[PDB]
């Protein structure tokens, strides 16, 4: 079976990231406003409507996001933090989630909502066999957002709540979460600490974000003991080093786990221009990485397959990082990457020695997943 | 004597970068149109913003740019090159300057003037000792120009005219122009490959732009063998890797080779947040580097030191880095970095031994600077 | 029966209108560049995405925009005038199409082309009986486009692409193009100058655009005398003028002709809050005009009406006038205007003496309609 | 004597006006947000930019803003009005001023200062025989802004700031505030409502902003009955009606009252090209207008002409406006409006009957000016 389900919601693209660059603008601080926040909805967006323009769209099954309910996010989060949510959106204007950075505006739970529920819907579909696989473009991101908290502009952790359904609503005794956005999944790591029966897996630049998360060491803990994996990797980390993390660990690990289902928290701030990481990874990375990930899911749980969106940065970039997954999964290959000669040229295609090593550090931990 | 002079003229904020990402926004190639080029004058505009509303314009001395003549171009670039500018900026548009990427707007050689102009024009004032250092914050910037072209958003070779001018003009016997900025200076390198008598130093990453330029091999030739030096750097190099490049090659060569007056090619795009390379360097890594480099050119030429800007295209971070080295120059620290505990646990602070090992290559090439 | 056909293409927020604010960005004239030119596509994309994130969409039949092929093109143009807008097109960066205003990147051809097909695509389903109205929102704009020339930002004419497509495909004998954006439809009037079987109707501000266009005694000619109605009006109209317009000359007009099919010129130029005229007309003014338009459709050729987007300037408020529009052809009247107090305290519901006597200078002229 | 100075300050361009259009973006309203809202501190930075860039700068003593302190701000507001300014700018977000709509960042009251006291500076050096004359390109703008509280974007009224430190600081007698911004000074109307000693005067659009206020009715109370007039004009009123009001009532209402000193607050949103009002005023206009009031000056108070700058919305147009007041100032006529061909054909240009007797409404009021 071949259908590839598709989930972009407008408000997707309405997320009101402020004035600031990062965190707000501040006078005395003398940070002045910008138009653009580096996490501004407009990245995601375009990687959108290159789907669209570039014909992708026509190989795809437009699935609605349909709102996370409270019963889907509990599955996640606790009632305080939803309480907490609910809480800052019914302010007048907004506010601040907890953290000084991470806001929503008034009525901003709705578009978290419909982001998380886009990830449960695309879940749904796939797991009944409606659909073969998808890919939910949703906004804003999740894996920063632990049990307890909004975190690193994430409101809602939505493969979490995803998995969440997968356990909990459609049965599934094992679902893997593969988190290849450059930062620490350390929300996704926080919510299934004590729990085998979702393996977790974040690849990432070494104390990116947050600061002191995403050790090797941080291994689980009870019953999920062995069944949360980081693999930390040095800056300046390019397609070598991420195929051989891929090869040597991820698809290793997923084997030995066997999963009902993989769902994969997909960031492109690994990309060779994002600002927010210094990796090297290529469009033609991220297709390669795909590539893998789908084919290990057709071996091991009947291609069962849901693409999440998580954080990249680059509004030039990553449309076509974006675009090369997606033909992944259409397996319609018809736009070449138009940066791929100039960025080809700087590196990263080497696996430089402390790039091995960091992988290899991982590779013993493999024999811990039953 | 302690006047520190400070060139900003308004038509640097005017630049016309276009529509595109990087290279031209692209129908065919579906590269959607965006406000902001990478390379947007707001980036510096923001640099030159921060300088007054933090105050330190009230320790600076404001030096207007004069127009770089014919005659001043020309001690850098060939007539051909000066007269395909004309020819393309007299066009009732603009054009291509040559390489399909570098465009200049109908009259946008007013603002090329203007910017190899204003380098020009505090070296000038700080030759003859009417000012004892300064910081030219120009735009376009200069240093891929070789003889011959415009390249990588450089119009002409702004350092390298100033060089041509305490050359010819001041008739000085020895200039040093040091770039870190992280692209490779190919134009500086090129224009004054022959020639012993400006000493050309550039830091960056390796291969990172241009595409095979910067090698270590590249050492001049004819008289000028030994006076070209470069210093490639492996992605990932941070504050510690910078700093052991100033005081184990850069340093050592300008104490070595005596110049009479030291132009800084002074780029941000090592800063840890920007999108068009992967290093590591912060603010406090700027200010270090600021420092000692000062410092070196009270020992060696009666603190004669001329900044020049160059690349960098974090707008959120680059002030910042930008405010550092200001701040070095009026002695008046009086605004923190915002960014600094954010990006400090990120790492770079180590010096790995690769970034040692790529550091010590250039050490033996200290001996043949005579 | 009801079914409301709606285009929406994703190229048409792709159309590059440059660094400029309506002629190019120009330094010796110092006409800074700017990163929103007046006629962006984010107006349009905004009117787009409130369709969908008000849920009209949802009542709304999502109709694929199909290129215009040059026969469809030659309805409405000349052989010269295609021609010239593939050579513009086909240049490497594309050009002037001629007027020094109105400009094409490479590829541009190809959004051309989904315009007037997106119009033609529409016009055939609802001419069919598969839809009962629609609206298609598309980019570039059509009206000024004359026979033989690009103009004022209209590469073709849209809704005489789609006129000439009901005449000839069709073979509709009476057609009418409807035109309310607040520019003279010079274009529209120049194409059907002649003929009969397209009655054009414009309303606008007496000399906006184009200046020495539009006024009352343009009539056609030869068997096309009596078949092109102006309706200039002055600076400051608002409800109670355009109302008057619809009531006294535009539905009477119809009534008179029995056109097969209704086309509007729909613009939203004319709103309260344009840049680019001195008109007052609210979403609520835009409600009633349409209204209006859609029940005389039904009671004179079976309610087939199609919207073509023109101009309009606001990208604040233009999407409020534009969905007013759609909520009258879905029924669906699911969201208020924001706007509707703070803009119903400025004027405009008055019908002053002036604003009425422009408007009867038209009455006598509806009796050479046979 | 002349000596015209100049008012700009960085911080002018940082006012943060948020997301929003003219409220705040809105979900459930479906106000999707914007990186520009209306009034974006952008426009009135362009003017500034282009003073420079056309070289006017050269012609201009710059002026450094000098914060207004308590003292400055309380002869024109309450105690409880800059209590509660401090206030919400000491808030940690900072916040509504009350209106619903202006808003002040953490610190934003620092800006809000300079903006007055860039006006009462100007004032000091006109008033004491520095300066002859000259233009506080200030922001945020003040003639909204009534005794007790904000309004209309208006932290305080800087020009009744300046007005009350000429009456109280400087001793002069009678000061008049000839206000040209398309909106109703309210605010200046309210403060010296009871007052004889500032005669206020606000040409605007009738019912433009605010809604019900500037009635020509509304004549001030007690010894100021007959010393504040307003001249409301219709919905597309152009050159002729603003220079036909200028000859009729504001330059015969100046030469019968005598003021030590004119205040102009000097808005350009009465322009052709305005979304925030429906004049039709060009930059020939705006120049005409300021020569009369400038000779009026040297005729009647020995040219001591202050132009504080209020409002403005078009950042295309708005900058040429401008330059031509600032041409008028300097006598140096060195640049073209570039729009003057384009605009010109439009109208505004011949006094309609409305526009005439709009005005003459207000002749009578003259007699009652002693
Ligand atoms: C802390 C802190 N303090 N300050 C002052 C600032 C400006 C801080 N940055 N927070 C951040 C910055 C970036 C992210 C990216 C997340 C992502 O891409 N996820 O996948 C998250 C949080
Ligand atoms: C080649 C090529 N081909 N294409 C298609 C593209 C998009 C290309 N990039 N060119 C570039 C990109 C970046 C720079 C930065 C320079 C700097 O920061 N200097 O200090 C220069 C040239
Ligand atoms: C001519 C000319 N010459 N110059 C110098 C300039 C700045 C010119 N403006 N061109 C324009 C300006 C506006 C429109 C609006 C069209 C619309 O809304 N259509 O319905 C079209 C052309
Ligand atoms: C009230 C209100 N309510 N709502 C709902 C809205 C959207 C409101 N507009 N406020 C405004 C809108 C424009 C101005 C322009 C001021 C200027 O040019 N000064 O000279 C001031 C206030
Ligand atoms: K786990
Ligand atoms: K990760
Ligand atoms: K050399
Ligand atoms: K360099
Ligand atoms: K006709
Ligand atoms: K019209
Ligand atoms: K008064
Ligand atoms: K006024
Ligand atoms: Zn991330
Ligand atoms: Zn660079
Ligand atoms: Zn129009
Ligand atoms: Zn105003």
């Amino acid at each position: 079976h071949h259908a590839i389900g598709y989930v972009w919601n407008t408000l997707y693209g309405w997320v009101d990231t402020g004035t600031g660059s990062l965190a707000a603008a501040n006078l005395t601080a003398r940070m002045q406003p910008i138009s653009h926040h580096l996490a501004h909805p407009d990245t995601k967006r375009r990687f959108h409507e290159l789907v669209c323009a570039s014909g992708q769209i026509e190989h795809l099954t437009p699935i609605a996001a349909v709102a996370a309910t409270d019963a889907d996010i509990l599955r996640a989060h606790s009632a305080a933090h939803l309480e907490n949510m609910k809480r800052v959106s019914n302010l007048p204007t907004g506010g601040d989630t907890g953290d000084g950075i991470t806001m929503m505006g008034n009525g901003g739970l709705e578009i978290a909502r419909l982001s998380a529920g886009g990830a449960v819907e695309l879940t749904r579909r796939v797991a009944t066999g409606e659909l073969s696989a998808g890919y939910a473009l949703v906004n804003p991101p999740g894996h920063h957002a632990p049990h307890n908290a909004a975190m690193g502009f994430c409101i809602f952790n939505n493969t979490s709540v995803a998995a969440g359904y997968a356990r909990a609503v459609l049965g599934m005794e094992r679902v893997a979460i593969l988190d290849w956005d450059v930062h620490h999944g350390n929300g996704t790591q926080d919510i299934w600490w004590n729990d085998p029966s979702v393996l977790t897996i974040s690849l990432h630049q070494h104390l990116c974000f947050p600061p002191d998360s995403g050790y090797s060491t941080e291994r689980g803990a009870g019953n999920g003991h062995g069944y949360n994996i980081n693999v930390p990797l040095p800056p300046g980390s390019g397609n070598a080093a991420y195929l051989h993390a891929m090869d040597q660990v991820v698809l290793p690990a997923l084997r030995a786990y066997r999963p009902q289902l993989i769902i994969v928290g997909s960031g492109f701030d690994a990309s060779m221009l994002d600002p927010l990481a210094r990796m090297m990874v290529t469009a033609d990375g991220f297709r390669q990485m795909a590539r893998r990930t789908i084919d290990c899911a057709a071996d091991i749980c009947d291609g069962r397959i849901v693409f999440v969106q998580e954080g990249g940065y680059s509004p030039h970039y990553l449309p076509f990082c974006g675009l090369a997954v997606i033909e992944e999964l259409t397996g319609v290959r018809s736009l070449p990457d138009p940066y791929h000669e100039f960025l080809a040229g700087m590196g990263g295609n080497t696996l430089l020695d402390a790039e091995r090593a960091a992988i290899e550090e991982i590779v013993p931990l493999l024999a811990d997943i039953r």
